[PDB]
């Protein structure tokens, strides 16, 4: 009569707890989509807290109610097989629930991850076109303001390769969904990775373009400033010959001859100057260079500014002989 | 000296990753394993927080930093030995970092739980001293007062249900622990474990007397109660046969064979409750009650009182009917 009142216990416990358990089941049971990727991180937040909730008060009570079942039954009361009836009763809906959580959270996991990809999507979408558009046309006005720009450049190649990073990233996501799905999602992913790699694609290509035109016109305003230098040079070596006295006695053709001959040695130490310079521009004439028709202008200058000073030069000599 | 440029912009992101991954190493590297079960909580929860972080951040860096670093190795850069020096350095700091992380998170794991052991050891020790310091001593002084200390000590029983299943885990943990670890550090679990367990025992068995104690010392005062009903009635009976008077004619006689034949019946109607008393005496004494002289005495007294009343009421019908 006293395992009379612990029967009486038990099974108000075992009535208590189901329909404890009840309530619980109708939360976890929940087929509540989630209606975009702030709502499903929501959904999933609230719902890993609700599992952690009913995993700790739940475990506990059923282990209670257990061991009081267990006791009765193992002690041979000759309500056992109604007892162990209660227990397998409870122990059946609290798995079902234990389970009921586990598909639940293993959805909004899925959910979750479906709908981060379209915002990382849309995310690094939407940085590539930002930093596409940031990007210069402008090549640039002398050899100075070209080489700033192709540092600039150099840092901006640089400063993308993280956006790069992201890009691949996202196809190793896109990768990971596609084989968790079919159809028409499956397909929706794949629209989705291509639009961002197109305009990923189209970012480097611009880049790409870019450095090389950079090259091109810092190529054109070297080559513009190696004739530069050779033709103020002539120019000083012309003023002087022309600054030469004409000797007056042997001597001073001596030192005039010794002098005239320095200037030769002058001219000589440039021959690897003008070849440079000469390469350069036929280089670039040879790569049909923009600037082609300047470049010839250049060239035909230059020898014409050559031939002067070297005529000039071996007029002096000559009659210094 | 493009070139040049590229090489020195990759050196600063690889000295800077560097510096960043050595900066995350100091946090990883902590030797502070929690002062109680409060902090190692804490701790615990901050690195989870920290590894993720650092996982995410860090190896989008280190993809990026490679990345550049193989494009420039793979354009044939005059440096590319030196660069395949810098990038293998950086992975090897990087790769050392997470399993430095994996491993913090496994001793933060570790001193979590033995942390928690002992933290709900001496919780429910101190729950388990604290119920027994409340357990009653009295007994009650009558019927109702027992009755009311039972209904009481149920309640206390209920109580302790749940701290049982709490010391039932506690062993769990203990046996699962003691597996894990050896020496001095299981023996010291094992000390904790079995301090409870007596703490528990010791409980269990002061509740179990106590409600034994109850039980009899109700079934006392119930029995010395139906015997007392039984006396009084028993008493009132014989007092109603001693008053009849003695009939002077026949129709009295008649009337009063009739009385007395109707006092038989509320006799006899009594023969359930006589045997309930006598039966619960005989069921204490087999008990080897500790009232059992006294309740020995009751029996004795109710059953001669039976049969001085029977006795009377057989004389009275003899002299009657004749
Ligand atoms: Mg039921
Ligand atoms: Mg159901
Ligand atoms: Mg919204
Ligand atoms: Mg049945
Ligand atoms: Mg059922
Ligand atoms: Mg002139
Ligand atoms: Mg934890
Ligand atoms: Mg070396
Ligand atoms: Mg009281
Ligand atoms: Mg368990
Ligand atoms: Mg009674
Ligand atoms: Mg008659
Ligand atoms: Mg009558």
């Amino acid at each position: 009569s006293h395992m009379r009142h612990r029967l009486f216990q038990l099974n108000r416990e075992v009535d208590d707890l189901e329909q404890w358990i009840a309530e619980r089941e109708v939360v976890a049971g929940s087929h509540e989509l989630g209606q975009d990727y702030e709502h499903v991180t929501m959904l999933q937040e609230r719902f890993r807290e609700f599992a952690r909730d009913t995993g700790n008060i739940g475990q506990e009570r059923v282990d209670t109610v257990n061991h009081l079942a267990d006791e009765l039954i193992n002690s041979g009361h000759s309500d056992a097989a109604t007892i162990a009836e209660w227990k397998d009763g409870l122990n059946e809906a609290w798995a079902d629930l234990l389970e009921l959580i586990d598909t639940r959270t293993q959805i909004l996991a899925a959910s979750y991850e479906l709908h981060k990809f379209y915002h990382d999507a849309k995310e690094i979408f939407g940085r590539i076109q930002d930093k596409h558009k940031k990007l210069p046309e402008e090549l640039g006005r002398d050899q100075n303001t070209v080489e700033t720009l192709q540092r600039m450049h150099t840092t901006f190649e640089h400063d993308i390769q993280a956006l790069g990073t992201q890009v691949r990233q996202l196809q190793e996501d896109a990768a990971r969904l596609q084989a968790a799905y079919a159809g028409d999602k499956a397909d929706d992913i794949q629209k989705r990775e291509n639009e961002v790699l197109e305009a990923w694609k189209s970012l480097l290509d611009a880049c790409e373009s870019r450095r090389v035109r950079l090259v091109d016109t810092g190529d054109k305003f070297r080559f513009f400033s190696m004739v530069r230098d050779l033709m103020l040079w002539m120019e000083d070596v012309i003023r002087q010959i022309e600054a030469q006295e004409k000797p007056r006695d042997v001597s001073s053709v001596e030192l005039l001859m010794n002098n005239h001959q320095g200037i030769k040695a002058e001219i000589d130490a440039r021959n690897d100057s003008f070849t440079t310079c000469i390469e350069l521009g036929k280089s670039l004439l040879a790569r049909k260079h923009y600037a082609s028709e300047e470049i010839k202008e250049k060239l035909l200058q230059l020898t014409e500014k050559r031939k002067e000073m070297i005529d000039k030069w071996e007029d002096r000599w000559e009659w210094l002989r």
